[PDB]
């Protein structure tokens, strides 16, 4: 909805979304989204997400598709009215992304996910990409254990030549949307064949703000499969501006940069990160 | 409708579109929108806008969307009859944009939404870009605070991957026609996912037209997602055609220029604006 | 329809659309048209102009829609047979222009639509345009009192963030053709949202033709909203084709070109016009 | 139809396509065709060119639209089976072009059409064209006629911006049609706007076909809408290979070179052109 | 269907397609599936091609269109289903190319079809391109007289503005459908207007194919419309692709070379072609 | 569906990842894989695969296609619920590619699918690419006989202007689902055909993982028809991103080189091989 501002309130605003980064305690706000989801009527539509087709999918708060759903309204305070209503697996009415609300007054924020190595990380959509064939599926998967912490990671997989890839963009979107209302650290493995159908292209516009307003964080993995060119530089671009967190590759071997969002007109951050490969290409991420 | 004129008219519409920006009290204009719509019969539709499929949804006085409104028409002084029908939520018989006179013979105008540091602000669109990833979105928020002056700003948040960011167009829409018909200050953070389907086209082509006869001023981001090549001069070049007034970065850190569109036919104004950030990236306009 | 020529009737052609732009009297071809269309039967449809979707609305001799007409056909001299129907508002049979004779067997002229300066100007479409963001609106503002002359000239606007500036095509078009149907001497503020549309093109494509027949002149802005590079030059070909005449602005303050097309196959006269600003932009062609 | 071959029918066939150019009395094709045209029973489909939307209407002998005629069928010498069928308005069944045959085994030709200056003129399509905004209507007048001879050619005005030229594609078909079926020298005033829908493109894929066939010539002003560059060259390229015979302007004022296709598998003959202005520029073109 | 083989196998294989070429008597395979054509029960469907809009028609072998064929199927041996239905003169059920089996297990080869100049030439489909404008329609008629040595050579004429000559590409595609069904050298003159719709698509797509497996060969003319740039080099690329044979022309007059497939996998053979023109054009290929 | 890690679990995904390529007797998935197939009741939908249109067609365990198909769920560990139905020889609900789990927990390996003189081949799509018109038929033939090993390799044959060559997409699918279900080896020849319908754009996107999830490796022909500019440099870079191994001619003549990926995150291998021509051009890879 829309939200009204004058010199103070704007000024509150800001302090808590700086907050929700630098001081709240990491992984809190998705902790907070996990209990105002739990709190929903059983069979109540929580989530919509586009199809490849262009429609959307409504899943509950169970993360179980909703195939018909009598048409049902709330008035908001903003005044607006919302309307959901599900028929024959379809979204008749609504719209796309979160159908309940998990952020309320709180909006505009980067709610830390986690803290690893000296650092704070945002949830929302972290892009890592680079000069091609480097070793980014290494990096999402430490990434992922390492945001992960005391919990695991959830990993989807989606459009490689390797054995038990799905390659159906519908069940892609039917393993994001389960993802993000299960898990806190959740990992893409390939964007390659997102980037377009319109399903696929409100993915990339709807992922980071599903994730940045549940609080879990999705690490994807893209591949500049265009040349070595300059085209690295356009890709680098585009994922600057529809990620929260963008991760890209040095001259440096096993060094990357971490760019930040920290919030609606914040600071960002950059920081670097040292790698190392194990047995078995286990990737480490070096800390102190 | 169409307008006829001779010398003797011609001037008087000169002096008049003048006297709307240069010598009306500051949102007077506004203030006298708001008093027709009122006076308009409850349920009446007032506004219709485009959403993404191409069709267009309409509201009434209190924002509130029309679903069914049998066919009524009007006659126009011009002679020209207009004609509104809403069947199923959708505009059945219509236009966009206002659907009840606002402006009368008075048009091409720029009505000055309000006064700040020593200058004057016209009302209708206004685009701020320029040298990407720049603070855009700091200065929009500022501007609103100012312009805003005595009242709130409203804040329409779309297309970020920031938490509580929609990202639905349609929802987007319902926004920024309910902040118009509430509020004489608007901000629009980020139009990045608006640049194309029908009904963001619709859009760029709208909006202006739309709060200039309001008399309210929508301040809209707009980040070059484009290279930092010369693509920004193009982005610069279409936002300043649809643009009432375009505000730029400069090579001077914090320092913008204001580019305003006084009104049809008129002499288009250009002052600066000096910024400094405070606590929490919030940003403060220097006026004396 | 199709016309037949032998040496002596084409000589006699010749000198008739000669006559039609240099010696008949200024505007008499508009006031001879009009005489035609008053003697239309009541009902009878006149005009047809396509609106955005590609089909087409048709007008009665008093600019009022028809929006159901019973199939009728007439057998032309040529031998070819015309058939027009309306059907919910739109054209079911007959095609886009006037739907009635004006001109007969004098064609391919450009009727003189009036005097001023020393020069004679043509009716039909003028297209004024150059290197962007110049004063094309002032000009085509005193073009319009200029050539109206005694009377006063008609001006339709759109696409412009201005107040009161429509912004639907379809209203445009609904526009334009009463326009051509009760005035001599038209302005067109912007065909900057023309430039596309089924409807639109059918626009750029129609205009000049039915105001050369009817006799009636449209003078429309075109700012180049591209770059200012050689795009223009583009804008310009692409104008100068279209057009009946062109009016280009010079590196020369104030200073406009105008190149006119005096008819089919006739010689493409050429002459400069002088400008200055008054009090609000008031903008004056200067004559001896 | 298709047509079997040894070296000596192919000899003949040779011979005689070299005949219907070189020594046949000009205008004998023409001739031959209105006979077998008028032999032909009332309301038989004899024509059908297609519309801008890609369907086709069918013309009788009389240059008559066909609105319905049932289904029925004629089995060819080659085995091969025609069938036509109209209903509402519109081809069911069929092909585009003649539907009666006209040549028979005579194929491959470009009959003589006229003779003047000393030099043969093949029918079919010619295209004048080249660096643009010369003098191409003034000469395809004269070409028309000069070919004319002691007949007159028949005028074909289509989408320019001058008084009473049809701008509706779907007339200016059904005005070649009538052309074609009634006269052996046609003029069409712009290809400008057939440069794309599917009618359109259907029509430079068979204009030249249908003329030749009829033994009648199309005389296409062809002006290069585009820039003066090398584009011109382009246009030069696509009108050479889908004309019978080109006409083009060169570095001298007045002079124009034809280049002719005397049939299939013959030799493409080239001759110049001198002409001057009379009075109301009338173009003559200089013989002896 | 599919094939399977172990070195073995693959060695007989290769031998015969080495064979079928190389020593197997001209136009045998021709002969061979000329016998399997009339061994079909009358009315049942041997050959499937595309139609512009991307259906297909179906043919019996009689090269007479089946128009209705009730749903029938047929188990190969590779375990495969081959089902075929035809409804309202279109094929229901089925693919494109030949509905029986003419080649078996021998496959991959380009089956001599005839012998001339002390040079064996395959079946398939021959390009003949090259440098825009120089004698490619008098080449493919040589050819076709010489391949057909005893036999007299098809001609299906299509897409030039010459008389007599199809522009339908329905019509074109019942042609060669008809040509392949019952001759062994078919020519085809212009390519022209095939370079684009779905049905002009299918068929450089399947022609060559379908010919190579019937034994006949399809020699077509294909002038590059293009520029006479270095686009005649992407021309000449495309064809070698989609042709079994390619025939280009040099910088020495009269002299143009033939590039040939002999094979799957097997070695490209090239020989030079010396030719010279008799009266009306009549092309002679030199031998010895 | 989506899989939970923390660093132990993954430790373990990439030692069996890395065995299944490295250790596992070659071949042994594959033979796995059919045992899972076979134990799979008849009748139930197994594999689904998109055809032109889009749409999918589903095959059994036999490769015979299924019709129609009664709506099925089956509720997965991961709590997610998968849907098959068959209607009118159509998936009405379900998703691309295997629709029986052959893979289970280990993902993302490349399943060794053979040893040939001293190099592990992974299973998978294998795509032989390069400086065009070399020898790729002859090269996937042999990679075809000698990763056979003791069986025989299938071959799909596609897109070619020889014999018996297949030209329609949907019977292309349905040869590459029957050698996938049935073989270990198989060899594609010709994807030039491929390279765009959504049938065409799905299986670029789905064969390398179906073959991987089986245990079977495509051997595909992939032949640059573009320029041999350096568009082939793309054509390399698109296939090594959709290809498990990529196999690029040199400029060493007969030499080959080899890229294969191992497995998810897992190190790249290359090697190179040496090739010559025996009778018929059978190739022969040298080993020892
Ligand atoms: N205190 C500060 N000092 C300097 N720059 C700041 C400060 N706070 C915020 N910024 C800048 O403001 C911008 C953040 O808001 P954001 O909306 O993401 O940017 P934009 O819309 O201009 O791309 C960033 O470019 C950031 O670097
Ligand atoms: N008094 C004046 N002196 C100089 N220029 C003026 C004056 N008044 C108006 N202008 C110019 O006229 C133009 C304003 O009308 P506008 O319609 O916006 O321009 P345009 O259509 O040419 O882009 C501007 O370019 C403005 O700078
Ligand atoms: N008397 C004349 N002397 C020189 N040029 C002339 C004369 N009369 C006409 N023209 C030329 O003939 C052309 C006018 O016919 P038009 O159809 O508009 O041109 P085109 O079709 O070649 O672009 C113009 O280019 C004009 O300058
Ligand atoms: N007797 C001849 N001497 C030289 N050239 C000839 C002769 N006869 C025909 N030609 C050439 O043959 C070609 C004519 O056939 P055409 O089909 O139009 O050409 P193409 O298909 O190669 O563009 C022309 O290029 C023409 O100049
Ligand atoms: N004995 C041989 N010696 C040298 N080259 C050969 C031999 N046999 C076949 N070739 C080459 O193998 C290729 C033929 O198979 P083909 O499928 O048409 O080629 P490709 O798929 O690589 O374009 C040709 O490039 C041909 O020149
Ligand atoms: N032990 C290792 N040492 C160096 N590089 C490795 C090691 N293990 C894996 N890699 C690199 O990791 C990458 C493999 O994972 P992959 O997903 O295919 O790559 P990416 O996603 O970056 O294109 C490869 O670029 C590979 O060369
Ligand atoms: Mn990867
Ligand atoms: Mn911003
Ligand atoms: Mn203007
Ligand atoms: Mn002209
Ligand atoms: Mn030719
Ligand atoms: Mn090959």
């Amino acid at each position: 909805m829309i939200h009204l501002y004058d010199a103070k309130s704007f000024a509150k605003l800001r302090a808590a979304q700086y907050a929700a980064f630098h001081t709240d305690a990491p992984g809190s706000w998705f902790d907070h989204t996990s209990g105002v989801l739990e709190s929903v009527e059983d069979g109540t539509p929580v989530l919509a997400i586009g199809v490849e087709s262009g429609d959307a999918i409504v899943f509950d708060k169970n993360a179980q598709r909703i195939v018909a759903y009598k048409e049902k309204s709330v008035k908001a305070e903003d005044g607006s009215v919302s309307v959901v209503q599900v028929e024959n697996g379809f979204m008749k009415q609504g719209h796309r992304g979160w159908l309940v609300d998990l952020t309320g007054e709180l909006v505009g924020c980067s709610p830390v996910v986690a803290e690893f190595g000296g650092h704070r990380y945002a949830s929302g959509m972290v892009i890592v990409t680079g000069k091609g064939n480097s070793g980014k599926t290494p990096l999402v998967h430490a990434l992922g254990e390492a945001l992960g912490g005391k919990d695991k990671y959830a990993t989807v997989r989606f459009g490689e030549p390797l054995s038990g890839y799905n390659t159906d963009f519908n069940v892609f979107v039917d393993d994001i949307a389960r993802a993000m209302l299960q898990h806190r650290v959740i990992v893409i493995d390939s964007l390659k064949n997102v980037i377009i159908s319109r399903g696929a292209f409100d993915l990339l516009s709807d992922i980071g703000a599903m994730a940045a307003s549940r609080g879990c964080v999705v690490i994807a993995s893209l591949n500049p499969t265009s040349n070595d060119d300059k085209i690295v530089e356009l890709v680098k671009e585009a994922s600057r501006s529809n990620s929260t967190s963008l991760v890209i590759s040095t001259d440096v071997d096993g060094e990357w940069q971490v760019l930040t969002r920290t919030g609606e007109g914040l600071q960002r951050l950059t920081h670097t990160l040292q790698t190392s490969y194990g047995e078995h290409s286990v990737l480490t991420i070096h800390t102190s």
